[PDB]
DNA sequence: AGATTGCAGCACCTGAGTTTCGCGTATGGTCACCCACTACACTACTCGGTCAGGCTCTTACCAGCTTAACTACAGTTGATCGGACG
């Protein structure tokens, strides 16, 4: 059900790997604030080339622009009703 | 019409053809980092010219004389020059 409620299809046959989901659950924690992609890099604990090509996977259910942060150039990610 | 026997029907364990799958093994693809080369504008030390300072060499002497040449006066002859020719 937690699988239906934030993708729209079942842990049985959704396309979503574990650890993009995993990702997708820091963002909906983070809710109308949102996570840039360092801190949620930070937070899952993974590096920022694992982190990009795992979001490839969810960057339909995201709204995310431009930002920079600790000098670094990043994105910030938001499900889409937020 | 009974003692001997086969048919074949019931049920349950089993087997392969067929399928879906997981991984190896290896291949093209994402993207993040940091490197090499280039270059416009700059930093900064030296060399170089110019100037003064002031120590330095070398001159040539005054009138006279006494060792040395010129420096004017002076006369018939050049050949460019004017200006007109062909």
């Amino acid at each position: 059900s937690l699988w239906t409620l934030l993708t729209g299809y079942t842990k049985k046959e959704s396309t979503i790997g574990n650890s993009a989901f995993e990702l997708l659950l820091e963002v909906a924690k983070s809710g109308e604030k949102g996570i840039n992609t360092m801190d949620l890099a930070q937070v899952t604990g993974q590096d920022p080339r694992s982190v990009t090509g795992r979001i490839k996977k969810i960057n339909h259910l995201l709204t995310s622009s431009q930002l920079i942060y600790k000098g670094h150039v990043v994105k910030q990610l938001k499900l889409k009703k937020f």
